[PDB]
Parts: structure tokens; sequence; C-alpha cells
């Protein structure tokens, strides 16, 4: 049956029709990350250091924060930049995922206790329209999805985990593969699964960014503490695609490029889809890889662990902060629930 996602995307990079991983430019990005090293960008703290939205705190608060906003982490592109949802918070500006943040801690502030599931589970549609609301004309996308997916998680948690992500934590034994085990078993709207050449392959970007985020609100201690923390890949979204294929890493075939220029919304398990985030996901390990030989190469000894999860944090916010330079190579387009 199910490969896991590091295998399914050597699988799929090595039979990938669509999509090149290309050598000198897995060479690029890891020297571009190795003068980098040093700084807040490749660890841990960075998430909360770089991120002023994300919790200070490494409580219980924190965790539920984190569970609500990676149960909702997916699919927040606009169709024109001019014409997107922007919420406001503390009067400063967000777009894209940055938005649902804002959204959260805008409720939370207001004193509507949108982290709990005791809430959530049973939050209407208005309700979540409500929070979610934009300060543009223009509303967040699959804002219908997204409150079906709180009143199913939320249930879920009251359910077999005593209404607190916490407890889903405490269970998996500082292990970060049985939380996203434990995640992708309980939770249905996290079954991020897929078919390529006839077998099944596994991505699980929400329940994989959940435990990176799980182990990055605690600050990797604690409840927090994974032993085998590098065992998470990178996220395979839409944007982590896009900024490598920027940097020369990824290359697309005329027939892909021509979809991508033109708009043309992939589907959840096309294999031109597939193939996109399996190459992507093989990409980042390799660069790791590449990374961590220049780091030996150097004789260094770096002051903490080097992971896929620290380089796809970093490349995401590249994304973010160097948009307008990337104009050239689009993003690829899809409406689903699981990037
Ligand atoms: N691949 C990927 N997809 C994603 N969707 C949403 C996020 C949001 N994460 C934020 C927290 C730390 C990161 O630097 C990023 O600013 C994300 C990602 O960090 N990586």
């Amino acid at each position: 049956g199910l490969l896991n996602p590091r295998e399914s995307s050597k699988f799929i990079a090595e039979n990938s029709r669509d999509v090149f991983i290309d050598s000198g430019g897995v060479r690029r990005v890891a020297e571009l990350l190795l003068a980098k090293a040093a700084g807040p960008e490749l660890r841990v703290e960075g998430w909360k250091a770089l991120h002023e939205l994300n919790p200070r705190a490494a409580d219980e608060a924190a965790v539920n924060w984190v569970f609500v906003t990676d149960t909702l982490n997916f699919s927040f592109w606009s169709e024109q930049d001019e014409h997107k949802c922007v919420v406001r918070y503390r009067g400063k500006t967000y777009s894209g995922y940055w938005s649902l943040c804002a959204a959260v801690n805008r409720a939370l502030d207001e004193g509507i206790p949108i982290t709990s599931a005791s809430y959530y589970a049973t939050v209407t549609l208005d309700q979540v329209r409500n929070i979610l609301r934009s300060d543009t004309d223009v509303s967040m996308p699959l804002v219908e999805e997204r409150h079906r997916i709180l009143n199913e998680t939320g249930k879920i948690l009251l359910e077999k985990f005593g209404g607190s992500f916490l407890n889903c934590v405490r269970e998996s034994e500082n292990s970060a593969q049985k939380l996203m085990h434990l995640v992708v078993e309980s939770f249905p709207s996290y079954r991020d699964v897929t078919l390529f050449e006839g077998k099944r392959v596994s991505f699980y970007k929400r329940a994989q960014i959940l435990v990176a985020d799980t182990w990055s609100v605690l600050e990797g201690k604690g409840d927090g503490c994974f032993k085998d923390i590098s065992s998470i890949t990178m996220f395979a979204d839409y944007r982590l695609p896009q900024v490598l294929a920027h940097l020369g890493a990824l290359k697309y075939s005329d027939d892909l490029l021509k979809k991508l220029l033109k708009g043309e919304m992939l589907s959840y398990g096309d294999r031109q889809e597939v193939e996109i985030r399996g190459c992507s996901l093989w990409c980042v390990e390799l660069i790791r890889d590449c990374l961590l030989e220049l780091i030996e190469q150097k004789g260094e000894k770096p002051n903490g662990e080097i992971n896929s999860i620290l380089l796809d944090y970093y490349l995401w916010d590249y994304a973010h902060d160097h948009r307008e330079d990337m104009k050239g190579i689009p993003f690829h387009r899809i409406r689903c629930i699981y990037y």
C-alpha cells in the first residue's frame, strides 16, 4: 500500500515526465542557504522571532493555535493580486496564509475562543465568514470548506482527545512520525494521499507542517521535543515549487509551463500536479544533503541541526518577500483542502 512522503517523492521524481530536478540549481540554493546558516532564518527560534503573528508562549493555548491554523492551512491564492483577501490586525495588513493568522488573533483579541474545539466544533458558516472577514471586497477562498473542516476537527478533538491538541501531542511520546501518523489517522481532512503509476503515495503537507509548527511553537523542548524531527519533509504546497523553479532547482516541460502561464487550474491527483509536489519534496531533500556536505567541506560545526523543516520555512518566506521577482514563472493553481 502506502509509501511515506520521502519514499513517495523519490518514486515520483524518478518517473517524472513534466518536472525535472536540476543538480546545478540544487547546488545554488544550498549555497544561498549556507551563507544564511548562522542567522535566525535557519534556527527553530526564527519561527517566532521573524513572524510577529505567531504565538509568543509555549503553552496549551499556543499549541491549540498552531492546530487550528494548520487545520486551515490551504489555498489562499487569489485570481489577481490587485483583488485579494486582506485582514488588518493591530494596524498591520496581511494577505494569504498570514491573513488567516491575523483573522485568528483578531478573534482571540475580540474574546471569541476560536482556538478552542468546544467552540469550533459547532461554529456556523455565518460565524466562520464573520471571523475570516476580509477588509477588501474579496473573501478568503473556500470559506465553506474551512467551516466544514472546523466542525469535523472540533468534534473529533472533543470525542477522542479531551478537546485539546496538547493531548494528541503528548500521546506521540516525542516522536514526530507518531504525531504525523496519529493526526493522519484521527482527522480525515489531513489525509493528503493520492495515486502515481498505480501506487499509493503520500504528501501530508498539512499533517507535516502541523508537526513542524508544534515543534516550533514549543521551541523543540518539552512535549515539542522530537528526537526524530529530521524525518519530517518539506510541506509540498504551491509556493515552494514556485520559488524552487525561480532559483533554478526545478524545471518544467513546455506543456506544464503552458498551463502555469495561462492560469489553467490543476486538479488534486493530476499527474503533473503530483509530479510538481513529489519533485519539490525530493528537491529539498537534495538541497539539504548538499548544504550539510558544504558545511562539512568548510570544516564546520553548526550551532543547530539543519533539517528539511527549516529550509522549507526559509524558502517559503523567500517566496513571500520576493513575489515580484518570480512573476515570470507562476505558481500552479488548484483548489483543494490539502494545500
Ligand atoms: N511549504 C510551506 N507551505 C506553507 N503554507 C503556509 C506556511 C506558513 N509557515 C510560516 C511559518 C514559518 C514559515 O517561515 C512561514 O512563514 C508554509 C510554509 O512555511 N511552508
